[PDB]
């Protein structure tokens, strides 16, 4: 079976879309991976849609709303983007989904994902900052989270929020935490202070890159940590 | 009664925020103005947060969810932060208000409005770029909605959506559109040609100052239109 990541935040503006970018194609080196974008804003998608027009998918008819909608099977929608990374795309329609009335709403995804997932080592869902029915139908898939965070106003409090959020759903699953946008001359470290004492904490990333190596750090404790 | 207007976009990134500041604050030169913040990231509110600190401003208990839960009253949430311009707060708890179980869950900001709205001359909503219930209750109270958004992949199917979206709510609402970020320089203004024949069409922001005087100019082509 597949280990399940979901990558969130409920602030927007923290490297959400970058980290699972970046954390993905860090597993895929040694690992099948499957990323799936679930976020209304579509970043990992514009990120690959490049390659993804070279290949001339019609993501407007295969997306994951539309696995979601049971209107396409989930293999139809899958698109390779880089070795041992594939990918399902979003697209704006995902925006009707908190609207739509359904029957057992909050477990399509799982639904969807257990005629596939055998394939994959890893399956890296990014989703939208927001305690929404997207977030559920991911959170109750998954295995791990990993919340990407900044140095903010209310951090705190919304990490509190999301926590109150997964037990809410009656789900034991474990959130890592990552401070993004880490400031090394920062006055008051006071996020850092609060977390760098927390078992799930995994580390910083700064304000072949350095960037890399960071990331390569966080995820390196992750693994090792689960 | 007074004039609602809802700033909207369900795309990030568009200064959906910035244009409801500036917007509201050239209203509240020559008319009285209310901001509600009704964006769960708050940026409204944290542009604000250094008048409210000093206000000593209990925004945690008295913000725009505790009023759709009723559980306080709308003038208890008023805080004045500019001559003519008040302001409704937002906080982190309104990530809730999509799950919350609640009968005429579409009406309740609309209902709030009411026991208080004849003090003001306008109304200026600032919303997530999510279509959800919090949207839905701005919208119903709205007489117009603007829309500042971004030459960008996708930005005509996504004011079609949004267009669907309040046709559905069963409103006769108007659309007034603006493009911001806006490059002289642009290779191919394929969305500028599309939106310019179109009545409600403002014009676009560039990407004291001069940034004032282009925004007083969509105002005055809005003001005028309506
Ligand atoms: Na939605
Ligand atoms: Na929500």
């Amino acid at each position: 079976k597949p280990k399940i990541i979901t990558i969130a935040s409920i602030k927007g503006g923290v490297g959400k879309s970058t980290s699972a970018i970046i954390l993905a194609t860090l597993l895929s080196k040694n690992n099948k991976v499957l990323l799936i974008d679930m976020d209304t804003q579509a970043s990992i998608t514009s990120y690959f849609y490049e390659k993804i027009e070279k290949l001339g998918i019609n993501f407007t008819k295969f997306n994951i709303y539309e696995i979601l909608k049971e209107n396409v099977d989930i293999d139809s929608t899958i698109i390779n983007v880089d070795n041992n990374l594939d990918l399902i795309p979003s697209y704006l329609t995902l925006h009707n989904f908190s609207e739509d009335k359904i029957e057992h709403k909050d477990f399509l995804l799982k639904t969807s994902l257990g005629t596939l997932y055998y394939k994959y080592d890893y399956i890296v869902i990014d989703t939208n900052p927001s305690l929404d029915v997207t977030l559920k139908n991911a959170l109750l898939c998954s295995d791990y989270v990993i919340i990407p965070m900044t140095a903010e106003k209310w951090a705190v409090e919304s990490l509190d929020l999301f926590n109150f959020f997964v037990r809410k759903l009656n789900l034991f699953l474990p959130i890592f935490l990552i401070i993004t946008r880490f400031k090394k001359n920062r006055t008051h470290k006071t996020l850092f202070e609060i977390l760098k004492t927390k078992d799930r904490f995994l580390g910083t990333i700064s304000e072949n890159k350095d960037y890399i190596k960071e990331y390569e750090n966080i995820l390196e404790i992750f693994l090792k940590k689960i």
